[PDB]
């Protein structure tokens, strides 16, 4: 996979996030990921921690998978990255995201995630708590 470069438009909620990309706004959907609703027990939780780690990056970066790059609500899917930190598992590693919507071939980081999300159960992160 490749990062490719992408700036921040705005915060959305835990696993959405508007970026410009290719100069283009697009609002992206985390791969591998589902944070509770803003309107759920650790949502705005989730919110606020994926809004700060983007609105503090230097440099955001989108990764696309091997497989779809648009879902069907025109939603990009990617990995997401913040100053070489990937937003889709430090909401897993926090517990703040469960791993989930793994389809086939749209899951190079999924044991990565995996591993994250184990390691925020050990500790009762959050959603684990
Ligand atoms: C993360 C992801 C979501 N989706 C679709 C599945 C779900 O369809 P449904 O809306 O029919 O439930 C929805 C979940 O996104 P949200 O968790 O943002 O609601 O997005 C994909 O198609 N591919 C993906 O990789
Ligand atoms: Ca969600």
């Amino acid at each position: 996979l490749h990062k490719e470069p992408a700036t921040l438009i705005k915060a959305i909620d835990g696993d959405t996030v508007k970026l410009m990309y290719k100069g283009q706004p697009m609002t992206f959907r985390l791969l591998l990921v589902d944070t509770p609703e803003f309107n759920e027990k650790y949502g705005p939780e989730a919110s606020a921690f994926a809004k700060k780690m983007v609105e503090n990056a230097k440099k955001i970066e989108v990764e696309f998978d091997k497989g779809q790059r648009t879902d069907k609500y025109g939603r990009g899917l990617a990995y997401i990255y913040a100053d070489g930190k990937m937003v889709n598992e430090a909401l897993v590693r926090q517990g703040l995201a469960k791993v989930a919507y793994v389809y086939k071939g749209n899951n190079t980081h999924e044991q990565l995630l995996r591993k994250a999300e184990a390691q925020a159960k050990k500790e009762k992160l959050n959603i684990w708590s």
